[PDB]
């Protein structure tokens, strides 16, 4: 089962290397990882378990940051619960987003205070567990944690679109949300 010693940290060549697209069928490994995936965010979330398998939640996780450099993402927003394969989004809003409490990341030890802009409407393709295409349109929370997930898979993390000059500018019109 996934627990934080399989994930690995900041520091790791592997968190900034492009992720290699799987294949399709979907392999029945990577139907595995995509399910224990879904797993560990499950047990993150459930105030027993996480403190059991002492778990730091999350709504969100990339294979990369498992060690496993490929394009398979898992998400679990408290709503949106999958595994997609091979996402990729095909557009996005003008209109931009932030979270007010900024990101945090399981492969990340330490807080990195500021804003992390991203697009509040984009329209996902992705292939499920069973090698099937979906088309969905995300947006507001839903859109943040996929647009931070697949920023795993290109090798970006959150801190890397933070102004670090003024990390919590906020360019007029951009919308927050306050969970
Ligand atoms: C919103 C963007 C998606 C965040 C995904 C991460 C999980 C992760 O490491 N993904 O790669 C998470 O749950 N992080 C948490 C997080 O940043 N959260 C949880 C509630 C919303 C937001 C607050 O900043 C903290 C607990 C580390
Ligand atoms: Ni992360």
């Amino acid at each position: 089962m996934i627990t934080m010693k399989d994930i690995i940290r900041e520091g790791n060549p592997t968190l900034r290397a492009v992720a290699e697209e799987v294949p399709v069928p979907i392999t029945e490994e990577d139907r595995q990882l995509g399910e224990d995936m879904l797993t560990f965010l499950k047990n993150s979330q459930d105030p027993v378990k996480a403190e059991e398998l002492q778990l730091r939640g999350g709504v969100g996780l990339a294979a990369p940051q498992l060690d496993i450099s490929k394009r398979i993402i898992a998400v679990h927003v408290p709503s949106l619960s999958t595994v997609m394969y091979n996402p990729k989004i095909l557009s996005h809003s003008v209109q931009d987003v932030c979270l007010g409490e900024g990101e945090g990341c399981l492969s990340v030890d330490r807080d990195v205070p500021g804003y992390v802009v991203r697009h509040n409407k984009i329209t996902v393709s992705y292939f499920d567990m069973a090698g099937e295409k979906h088309k969905v349109r995300l947006k507001n929370y839903e859109a943040i944690v996929v647009q931070h997930e697949i920023d795993h898979i290109n090798g970006i993390m959150f801190y890397d679109h933070i102004n670090k000059e003024n990390p919590f500018a906020l360019k007029e019109g951009v919308l927050v949300i306050e969970l």
